[PDB]
RNA sequence: CUACCCAUGUCCAGGGUGAAGUUCAGGUAACACUGAAUGGAGGCCCGAACCCACGCACGUUGAAAAGUGCGGGGAUGAGGU
RNA sequence: CGGGACCUAAGCCGAGGCCGAAAGGCGUAGGCGAUGGACAACAGGUUGAUAUUCCUGUACCACCUCCUCACCAUUUGAGCA
RNA sequence: GUUUCCCAAAGGCUGAGCUGUGAUGGCGAGCGCGAAGUUCCUGAUUCCACACUGCCAAGAAAAGCCUCU
RNA sequence: AAGGAACUCGGCAAAAUGACCCCGUAACUUCGGGAGAAGGGGUGCUCUGUUAGGGUGCAAGCCCGAGAGAGCCGCAGUGAAUAGGCCCAGGCGACUGUUUAGCAAAAACACAGGUCUCUGCGAAGCCGUAAGGCGAAGUAUAGGGGCUGACGCCUGCCCGGU
RNA sequence: UCCUAAGGUAGCGAAAUUCCUUGUCGGGUAAGUUCCGACCCGCACGAAAGGCGCAACGAUCUGGGCACUGUCUCAACGAGAG
RNA sequence: AUUAGCUAGUUGGUGAGGUAACGGCUCACCAAGGCGACGAUGCGUAGCCGACCUGAGAGGGUGAUCGGCCACACUGGGAC
RNA sequence: UUGGGCGUAAAGGGCUCGCAGGCGGUUUCUUAAGUCUGAUGUGAAAGCCCCCGGCUCAACCGGGGAGGGUCAUUGGAAACUGGGGAACUUGAGUGCAGAAGAGGAGAGUGGAAUUCCACGUGUAGCGGUGAAAUGCGUAGAGAUGUGGAGGAACACCAGUGGCGAAGGCGACUCUCUGGUCUGUAACUGACGCUGAGGAGCGAAAGCGUGGGGAGCGAACAGGAUUAGAUACCCUGGUAGUCCACGCCGUAAACGAUGAGUGCUAAGUGUUAGGGGGUUUCCGCCCCUUAGUGCUGCAGCUAACGCAUUAAGCACUCCGCCUG
């Protein structure tokens, strides 16, 4: 957050100025979810903060589902620098 | 002797039964979950030694001032000495 | 080896001291007390009775130099513990 | 005993057995004498050994020992 | 032999069942069980086999013997000994445990859990007229005492007398 | 309507309590003073002297059915020990 | 759907036999598949169809006679 | 379906996250599954139906024809739908720059007030009602002064005010965390909407284990009230509420209105922005996104009412109703 960001963005630049470009937003999500993950396991009481992670988990599972119709090994490019299944 | 108790060594043929886990596979955003294998817990089960007296029979100037005979209940723990 | 001159728990005996209707339970110190720990040895004969003891073989155990060889050192002076 | 660095296999303590001796013996079926005396398989309740792992009820002491002054 | 509980306080006694492999298993359930429920089935010998396969070994050979096909035998095929009788409900005790040495093994005691209360540490309670060192090399998530008995649903009324 | 300090609620009920009794009514049996199912004119059930219901358990304890049987009508014979 | 799990000759392969004929149709072997929320399996129900009746049509009800076909011949099984 | 509903008449799931299924922005190429259409084959006959003829007409019977098929093959059509290939950026999302907040969870912090208790001071009652009694009191209450424990509630601000999807959340501060709205344009190039089952949340009551229990308070008790009072009133009063953790998963869980997209006179406040017009201003005025309320036109409605926050006109999806 505010400095992964800046490592993030520079990360998966095809075109230079790629501030969109999904494969940016999923790296967007998906350490703001490990960031979120423990912070339930500090506390399970909290409800009112998974609200976010069921969007955060719906949005990453639309973008995942794009990719796969549209760019074959980009998608599994993505998963490979992520690991995630 | 016995009743508990204190320190101390010691014994209990084999078979069954299979949890908590574990790991792998699947599964989930991730834990829940699922299936295999593994692992082997139990005042767990069946049954000898070994304790123990329930049920009849025998005994009753008995083999014996409490037994033997044919079977019976516990038998890795609140155990037996 | 089995038990002593090895140790020790359970428990007991217990100098003083705790200044107890007489006695007397016995209090630490200290030491008893083994079923514990510690420890050097077996394998073959043998009579009418003993046998990891007698005998024949073959070993170790601590202890002591009448000694022989070594090495180190007699005051940082080896060695003992 | 802790506390700091330096190396991550070596070392030690351990041991059931194994083989060589021990055996130029002693036993040994058999008639005081004495032959061959191997290999394979089975396989523990004894040994490594409370060694390992796991559980929970949290499983003696002191002296031989070894070390320090 | 025929008969099966008519015997009898009562299936007391006695027979009947047992072995291992394989198929199959109800109600209820606290999901662990109940269950080996029940209910039946095949087991011997000889040949395909020093077997399929394993163990073991360097091979040689030894042990382990899966399933079938074949076929012979008697009435029988764990032939001997010897190792569960099962099913339906019912109260009472939850349960394994313990006592009436030597009449009476349970429906009694114990039991986990519940629970009201005492007790601030030299605790209370106890031994018993002192000590001393149990409780406890413990400290209210601990230790005595009483009342009930796992768990599940529950525990209402009366403070006048004691 | 008198009397109490207060008059038994939940769940059970001829009960290991129940006298009259073998209560009555139903299944079990040709026949059932025991046993189970319900009835409540609970003599004298009742809530930690605990109340009820409970799968697993017992050399407990009552009742029923199969299997198989000298237990019995109805005795018989054989071995052995007196 | 107040029936969600069901099937081991089941589902596959190979060969064999068998049938006028294809085949797990039968058997050996080997494999573990197949069937399923588009509703399997199950259960109650019932012969189907051109057509009949009704409705303005879309549909709904019935499946008697006459015409098509299957199944059955006291109940069940086999076979010439 | 052609051929209904859902504010109150029977009916919106409490609300969400969403797999399957359902539906699709714009431009262009292509394909022909859907679709359109020819041809061929066929849907026997009787019957319906078109038209004749026969029986004394009729009924009936006969002749001819049509019709009946989500039919098959074959050949055409390319707008729309499905499929494929490629572009555009408004839908939706990302960056960046802002702004609002009682959104959640955590450990801690106070301030009045209630009671309790310690004590001074002080005397006959206070306490309570429609009236009065029970309760409290010469053992010193009530009132009053200081001090002490302890809990729970968080005035004022407070507002058809904020925010969350709903239930809901108001002392304060910190740590941690969700979404929201504006500003554009930097980016992606339709990535979206809805969503049976499934998942998670969900006031109060209740449940199980402990913690804590000052007010308050079912059950019960007492005093009245009353013909009766198992009630309203009355003084007490147990569980509870309170906390951590686990479960129940219901309500008028209400906007009695299922979620999204566009469109359709106004006027008006009010919460957060943004743009401008003279102005540093304050301010006024105007334009403009977003919830938030009220009075209103067309139309909808059976009437009340609803009216850019629809119950208007349309469409995609899910639930529900048939006295």
């Amino acid at each position: 957050t505010q400095e992964r960001k800046n490592q993030l963005i520079n990360e998966f630049k095809t075109h230079e100025s790629d501030t969109g470009s999904p494969e940016v937003q999923i790296a967007i999500l998906t350490d703001s979810i490990n960031n979120l993950n423990e912070h339930l396991r500090t506390h399970k009481k909290d409800h009112h903060s998974r609200r976010g992670l069921l969007k955060m988990v719906g949005k990453r599972r639309n973008l995942l589902t794009y990719l796969r119709n549209k760019d074959v090994t980009r998608y599994r490019e993505l998963i490979n620098k992520l690991g995630l299944r």
